[PDB]
């Protein structure tokens, strides 16, 4: 209608969510020795939808054709993610992480590239010393791969980081703890998830 | 579902509303001298659902008889409003139209009585001295009875401030400016209107 | 403050980080565990008593809380003032789940007592309590600093305390039981609202109503 | 500050006072009005241009904002970093509807003047403006404690300016155009948000994508 109108209950309505913020997150640990955490990279803790959003309107305007050719794999793994912006929600997360001397694992369903530059942006980004830092992984389904639970119980992660179904049933499935970030409503990664749909953990705020 | 979930999108999203202040309010009327305001009683000023589901238990426990029923009407009329609880944003708009010199105007859909306590319960809760104050209006369509349009025109009120659609559309019917509050969710009063649904202004967290 | 004070798309998002839960999720969470005792805090959580309340203040000490102690205050309020008493759908929705659940039900409120009390009966009534889960309502007072309810949360071996005020969820707290938070309208006499949450304790989405 | 801050229903309901509006309800207000032109600020208004503007950062001045004064910025911020920059649908739908009108287009923006720019092109492709709507870009500079806006919106006789700043809104009010807010978004680069409404403007909904 021209003029919906509202109300007071739906001014007021909440969605059923387990919300937390990086201090619970943190106070949740309190004690816990140096372990593995992951994050989900795509709008988890980089903005990257300037270059996805350039991919398709270079390699497949009509499509999500783009997604699936190694011009733009190459082209994404490679040097787009300086115009993704960080973020900062994840240089919280990732420096209470370091504080407690975890190791950070970054774990993607982005394709393999060659070479790759995205490891390098995220540790000069977040300001990852040497000794918390590890390459990006890159898991999935092609021939060779690991699925991301694999990669998970691989490296022995314990929290996993993301904004998608994927990235919590990922960590679900292998017992670790996964939370829930917001991808941003400006992603152009659509329709946005329902997060809190697997009564997960949701960090308040995290759209940026 | 168990676990809806929710997005940003949905976090952020607004009503395209006209919301105003009370302060926005006196701003706008800066300089006009002492004009006549009027306001509904029920959810505007009392929230006297407490009455009327009393009134539905005691008369008419499964329908909505109590509203034609006078013995209902003396009771609610004649002291029920001792337990109808005063909203705040009524506090606030009465003193600022006392404060102009205003006439203040009560015009309600209430069935009439053969007496009322309404006027003195309103006058003494929210300190309307006498000069500025105004004998309880009962408005409507029964013989005899003036609809609140009508009243709005005989009284030349310039500014109504209602809850119901009804509130808003009478003063529009007569060129008055109709200023919507938000009926508390808890008021037995349901379904909650669509405050806003005539693109007229509506007060802020005016549910209190 | 100022007459035009705007805002921004952080602010219009921000949450407070609250353990929200639904009816339906707390009646999941406990699928499968037998019948057990359960509590309800009276004002604000399952009846809108402010009416009572407010023309007790200005039927009784119109300028304090004096009303709060006197005794012919009480006996009007739990003698026929709940008539007035609204009750909120969150605790007709949760009293339902909880005879479905064979749970035996209690109320626990720091009202004071009087000589008789007919909130049991309108609580009965008006949630229509079947005769097994239901009994008389425990008036445990106010007596700061001593919270009251605890004691008896302990001797009815009460598992779950649903309120809207700190005090309900701290002796469940104090007793081991799971507090749970539901939402004091805004329209309250009993001002000012509390935090919902401030102890990380579950809060019931949409329960001011 | 405190770990569970716990939160209540005032503060859950409560709206600040705005002008909200919707395009539906901006195009009825224009019902019958014959063509005329209309003017946008470009970032965060209808691009989120925080890529450019971050990559900019990062290389030509990390630790301040010098790069926003250096013309090798402005020269690749011009001329194909807008490739990275995302279209806001509030945008499209605003755009859309102003050609439906017949009104003129003009894009006015602060960012400073380069040799060439292909900011007009990747609009026009972008938000599929004609030709007979779509009017070169006009860059304004900064200029503290100029609005360099106003002048430009006088000498096309703009009659409405979209934007998200402060100073698009005042712009449009120092000419007697009708200033509309966008919101910019939160994870924009450009900090802090402005308060949107904060002069009594109209806010568009939902106008942070
Ligand atoms: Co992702
Ligand atoms: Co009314
Ligand atoms: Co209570
Ligand atoms: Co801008
Ligand atoms: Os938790
Ligand atoms: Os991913
Ligand atoms: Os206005
Ligand atoms: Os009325
Ligand atoms: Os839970
Ligand atoms: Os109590
Ligand atoms: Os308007
Ligand atoms: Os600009």
């Amino acid at each position: 209608p021209l003029n919906p109108g509202t109300n007071v209950a739906r001014l007021a309505e909440q969605a059923p969510i387990h919300w937390v913020s990086v201090a619970q997150i943190e106070n949740s640990l309190a004690g816990r020795p140096p372990m593995a955490v992951g994050f989900d990279i795509d709008d988890t803790v980089l903005f990257s939808s300037p270059g996805f959003w350039r991919g398709k309107k270079t390699f497949s305007p009509e499509s999500e054709d783009y997604l699936k050719n190694p011009v733009f794999w190459e082209k994404m793994n490679n040097g787009w993610d300086e115009f993704s912006i960080p973020k900062e929600v994840a240089r919280q997360l990732i420096d209470m992480h370091v504080r407690r001397g975890d190791a950070i694992f970054f774990v993607t369903g982005r394709s393999p590239t060659k070479t790759e530059t995205v490891s390098k942006t995220l540790a000069d980004n977040f300001h990852i010393p040497a000794t918390n830092m590890n390459p990006v992984i890159f898991a999935g389904d092609k021939p060779g791969q690991n699925t991301k639970s694999q990669w998970l119980q691989d490296k022995n992660i314990r929290i996993f980081y993301g904004d998608s179904d994927n990235d919590i049933t990922a960590a679900r499935d292998v017992g670790a703890r996964g939370i829930r970030i917001l991808r941003a409503s400006n992603s152009t990664y659509k329709p946005l998830p329902q997060a809190g749909a697997f009564g997960e953990e949701v960090i308040v705020n995290s759209e940026y």
